RNA sequence: CGCUUGCUCGGUUCGCCGAGACUCCC
DNA sequence: GGAGAATTGGCCA
DNA sequence: TGGCCAATTCT
């Protein structure tokens, strides 16, 4: 179908009417697909489908012991295992019933009673394009240590340059024929057609503690009206909250929910676990997935919850149709006790665009001003006092030449700057603990090292200096950064002649400089470099204890909810300026520099906004 | 115009309330 | 690296 | 007949 995408003028569809085309090609006939693809000649299709989480509320024996998992077990920790070369051996893989016989019968494989295509197709794929991925991540990341490596060398080579021997390593590929058994087996369980979600039926389905719902009936609503809940019930806002509302159509929570009973500093309220999860399990809405004998029944309320807030959906909608914008393919993962939904290709209107350079971002935004004359545009200042700056503008259409109209530029809000410092303020004491922990745990001689190296300081290195006879006088201030006083300093007891030099380049054109080496040349001459034996070492043993540790991967799933809610913040005053719909983000090429730079490009890929790198 | 679970940050009279993220996984 | 669904087929009451 | 849980097949 791809081939013969002619007949239509530039326009692409989406990936399942493309695989339902080359249906209708290979099948009889030809003129079917076009008059298939016929009337869905989009420009822009969907090509994202964002995910959707639910808990789970019961099962019948926990998700190790079926047999969907000892089976999907078996061919990881086969697969993941045996030598680089014998993967393209065994790798017959196929997708039939005779093809994955005389492949799990063939080998060590022990299947245990499962035999479902389609399950078996996707263990099979994903656990010999897992091993695929773990390699090339291998060789991705030899890419970029030569990347960075000739980037070094190519800095280094314009001033004194102490000599470079990176530790040579080729692909791991483990130490024998092995390649690595890195990949560890993962216990999801991967749902498939024939076991794709459904309302709970108490009829069909086991007889469980909490009850069902009609599947055609309109889903519950929350509390119609608050306001009405009586004194000495739950749900009651006291008369003095009344007045200071919100008026926001926000997000309403019911009075069992976790984040108002949450051990707080000022609380000073009892939290009960039990009752709270008793009140919570009466208004569930359960679906269960049933495979071979088993079956697990999970909360149909985070589905609901993603619906609404996206704005797919209004109240009012039925358990059959609100399960029929997702794909009947959950993920079903032991370890968070959740299982993760994946929008319909078509539930959000998302194209996932690429950040544009150079000459495309011209011809973007020909193509953006065409259908609409004004698109609204935003440049992104990262590098000054506050987090974000950003400018906006209105580009209109004028034959092959783009306008500009500036419009003002704005600031990140004072209310929002101070929950980024209350952040700074929690992650320096996180990093700087779990340095001092890892202090603990070096090597007695490595921790002495490491005190001694942080210890010795700019006179310790100018020791040598000092062993030449001076004493600091002219760089003592400040060392005049901007410009080169160290041989100065050595002439101030005769030693300039002893001054080393530097030999700069002329860059393009041929030639070279002699010129007094630099105050941090001379710094880098001087000051020391561990060697990376013991650098490594404590480099390694921070980065798995910060890992391990049980505040840092709370503070960094901070960090990105902090960056995404400044990007946001940024797109509606975007909209808000320009009064436009299309807009346009024009970027430039501890901190939160590197987080918010993702979060910026993220949007071309999660929302389709274009973004410009310039 | 539009929101019942879960999660992050805040206030409290302890009743509840105000903002926030939502591309997830090895 | 992963995160479908239509169309077809054997199928017994 | 019509009903139903599984293989086939596609970018």
């Amino acid at each position: 179908g791809a081939l013969i995408k002619k007949f239509f003028p530039g326009k692409r569809f989406q990936k399942n009417y493309l695989k339902d085309a080359g249906k209708k090609l290979k099948r009889e006939g030809e003129a079917a697909a076009v008059e298939y693809l016929s009337g869905k000649q989009e420009d822009h299709p969907a090509n994202f489908c964002p995910p959707a989480k639910v808990n789970i509320l019961a099962q019948s024996r926990p998700l190790s012991e079926w047999p969907i998992n000892l089976v999907s077990k078996g061919v990881q920790e086969y697969v993941y295992g045996l030598t680089a070369a014998e993967r393209e051996a065994n790798g017959d893989f196929g997708t039939s019933r005779k093809s994955l016989d005389r492949w799990f019968a063939r080998t060590g494989v022990p299947t245990h009673g499962y035999t479902t295509v389609q399950g078996l197709n996707l263990i099979l794929r994903h656990t010999f394009n897992r091993y695929d991925g773990v390699i090339k991540k291998v060789e991705t990341r030899n890419e970029k240590r030569r990347s960075k490596a000739t980037r070094i060398n190519v800095s280094r080579e314009a001033d004194g340059l102490p000599p470079i021997e990176a530790e040579p390593e080729e692909t791991a590929f483990g130490p024998d024929g092995k390649l690595k058994e890195r990949p560890g087996i993962n216990p999801s369980i991967y749902c498939y057609q024939q076991v794709s979600p459904v309302p709970y039926n108490p009829a069909k389905h086991p007889a469980l503690p909490f009850s069902g719902v009609d599947p055609g009936a309109p889903l519950p609503l929350g509390t119609p009206n608050r306001l009405s809940i009586p004194k000495g019930q739950p749900g009651y806002v006291p008369e003095w909250q009344r007045p200071h509302l919100s008026t926001k159509n926000k997000r309403i929570r019911k009075w069992y929910a976790r984040a108002n009973w949450r051990r707080k500093p000022g609380r000073k309220s009892v939290l009960d676990e039990a009752k709270l999860k008793e009140a919570a399990l009466k208004e569930a809405i359960p679906i269960i997935v049933t495979i071979g004998k088993d079956w697990i029944v999970m909360d149909a309320r985070g589905l609901l919850r993603a619906v609404y807030w996206r704005g797919i959906a209004k109240p009012g909608l039925s358990l059959k149709e609100l399960l029929g914008f997702f794909s009947g393919d959950p993920v079903l993962d032991p370890k968070r006790g959740i299982a993760t939904f994946t929008f319909k290709l078509g539930a959000v209107a998302v194209h996932s665009r690429k950040p544009t350079r150079g000459k495309k971002s011209k011809e973007l935004l020909l193509s953006m001003t065409a259908e609409k004359p004004h698109v609204g545009l935003v440049a992104i200042d990262l590098g000054q006092t506050n987090p974000v700056a950003a400018e906006f503008s209105r580009v209109k259409r004028e034959g092959e030449t783009l306008q500009a109209e500036p419009l003002g530029q704005i600031v990140l809000p004072d209310d929002l700057v101070k929950d980024l410092t209350r952040y700074r303020r929690a992650w320096d004491a996180t990093e700087e603990q779990i340095k001092a922990e890892a202090i603990v745990q070096l090597p007695e001689e490595c921790r002495a090292e490491v005190v001694k190296v942080n210890q010795m300081s700019a006179e310790e290195t100018k020791h040598l200096i000092l062993d030449r006879g001076v004493s600091g006088d002219l760089p003592w201030e400040k060392m005049t950064s901007n410009t080169t006083f160290i041989s100065d300093h050595l002439l101030a007891k005769g030693v300039t002649d002893q001054v080393f030099f530097e030999k700069k380049s002329k860059g393009k054109k041929k030639g070279t400089e002699t010129v007094k080496r630099k105050d941090y040349g001379w710094v880098k001459l001087l000051r020391p470099r561990l060697s990376q034996e013991t650098r490594k070492a404590v480099n390694d043993k921070t980065w798995e204890l910060k890992r391990a540790s049980t505040e840092y991967v709370r503070l960094s799933r901070r960090k990105t909810e902090l960056a995404r809610r400044c990007v946001n913040y940024i797109v509606r005053e975007t909209k808000r300026w320009t009064q436009c719909e299309d807009i346009a983000i024009v970027i430039e090429d501890r901190w939160f520099i590197q987080v918010l730079h993702k979060a910026f490009s993220d949007l071309a890929l999660h929302r389709g906004l274009p973004v410009i790198e310039a």
